[PDB]
């Protein structure tokens, strides 16, 4: 239980060295790339505190996210929003202002503001990416992971189509082991019928990494969607402060400026 202590520590404490000087050699050793993302202890820490100071699984992890960005281009060769900001625009995400109670970032994905006809798999992918690399920079996201909540009212078959086994394969991986971010649950909301039977289904040969990790509360969402996440949700989940509209300008927002840190990956 040292590694949950060590996750606890300031980037700057003298604890975390060891664990940092013994990353950074196997990272070295085994020739991960010079290209625009230096080995800093804060951008190795990210790694560490993802799979608890296990040196072992933060260097696979380390490893999985080189090879992860080597194998989907088309969503991490350009990290610039200048790509995504009509889906932004459209209202696709938003990160909450709050932490839901053990302390996770919450991030909201609503399928009916991606147009298929518009934006590509990749492109919605790229928008989680952006997200993901700005959230992991707080201590606190790192120490206590995230939640994700997807509304699929307006799911149609357009955006099935997309979900190609490749996609899948790609989603699969940033949820399990190839993105340095505690997945501590994902909730789908307003999806069709089919999930709820596929998934008790397959269900039970799921990763651990996942499988009692993922919700699906379907179109009488509200009740059961609030236990978890209460007083923090916009005002069309059942909220009580700022509307889903004011969360996706706060967050295109901060996405923007952030810009040249985005560009300079
Ligand atoms: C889920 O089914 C709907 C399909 O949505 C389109 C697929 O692209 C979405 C990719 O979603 C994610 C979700 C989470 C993540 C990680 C695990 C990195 C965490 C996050 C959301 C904090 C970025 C990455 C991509
Ligand atoms: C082709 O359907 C694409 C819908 O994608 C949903 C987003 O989540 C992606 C996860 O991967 C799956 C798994 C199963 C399935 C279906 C519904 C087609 C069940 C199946 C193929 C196991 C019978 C679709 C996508
Ligand atoms: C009828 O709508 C047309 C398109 O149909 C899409 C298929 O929807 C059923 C998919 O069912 C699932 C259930 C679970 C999953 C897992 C658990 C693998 C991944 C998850 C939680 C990200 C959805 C994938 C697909």
């Amino acid at each position: 239980s040292a590694g949950p202590q060590l996750n606890a520590l300031p980037d700057h404490s003298p604890l975390l060295q060891p664990g940092l000087a013994a990353l950074r050699r196997r990272a070295r050793e085994a020739g991960v790339p010079l290209a625009p993302l230096p080995l800093t202890d804060s951008f190795l820490l990210r790694f560490l505190r993802a799979r608890d100071f296990d040196l072992d699984l933060a260097w696979r992890l380390l490893k999985n996210y080189y090879k992860w960005r080597a194998e989907c281009p088309e969503i991490s060769a350009d990290l610039h929003p200048r790509s995504i900001i009509g889906l932004l625009k459209a209202g696709y995400h938003g990160v909450l202002r709050s932490r839901d109670p053990t302390g996770s970032k919450v991030l909201i994905y609503r399928i009916a503001h991606w147009d298929p006809k518009v934006f590509t798999a990749y492109d919605v992918f790229r928008v989680s990416l952006i997200t993901s690399e700005l959230i992991v920079q707080e201590v606190e996201t790192q120490r206590n992971g995230i939640k994700a909540i997807f509304d699929l009212e307006g799911w149609q078959f357009s955006h099935a189509f997309q979900i190609t086994p490749s996609v899948a394969k790609k989603i699969a991986a940033v949820l399990t082991d190839s993105f340095p971010l505690k997945v501590r649950g994902i909730h789908l909301i307003n999806e069709p019928v089919i999930f709820h039977a596929v998934f008790s289904m397959i269900k039970p040969f799921l990763t651990e990494k996942i499988k009692e990790r993922i919700h699906m509360h379907g179109n009488n969402y509200k009740q059961s969607l609030l236990q978890h996440f209460p007083d923090i949700l916009p005002l069309e989940y059942g909220g009580e402060e700022f509307s889903m509209e004011d969360i996706c300008q706060e967050w295109t927002n901060f996405i923007m400026k952030s810009e040249d840190y985005l560009s300079s990956i």
